[PDB]
């Protein structure tokens, strides 16, 4: 289990068209903006960004997002 | 079943930012271009849009999608 929310989702998108290959710095920033736009969803401060449990967006899987969204690039037609 | 792809929600984020009420006819454009986008993935041709079987973006999809993501910003904090 673990998802993306839609507003982790055009934080997320929103960083893609500016820059598809962001830097090591890039991303754990993105992994804060990402965490607290989740927070301020669920009613949940901000700083308690562990409330969120298993959907605790890593930043593993900001990585992992941009590199399969560029494999999505890499295609045929 | 039916869910949006990756390539549907960027096609629909880049939207929402100029324009988060998207008219009758602004709809139906962003229905086109979800399929398409959509097809072009699955090595699938953009005329046969039907061969995506229940993934197929009617626009009712699209309307809620823009409700829905509207919802998001009315809240709290």
């Amino acid at each position: 289990r673990f998802k993306w929310g839609p507003a982790s989702q055009q934080i997320l998108f929103q960083a893609y068209e500016r820059q598809k290959n962001p830097s090591k710095e890039e991303r754990e920033t993105l992994v804060e903006e990402c965490n607290r736009a989740e927070c301020i969803q669920r009613g949940v401060s901000p700083s308690q960004a562990q409330g969120l449990g298993s959907n605790l967006v890593t930043e593993v899987r900001v990585y992992n997002w941009f590199a399969n969204r560029r494999k999505e690039e890499a295609f045929r037609h």
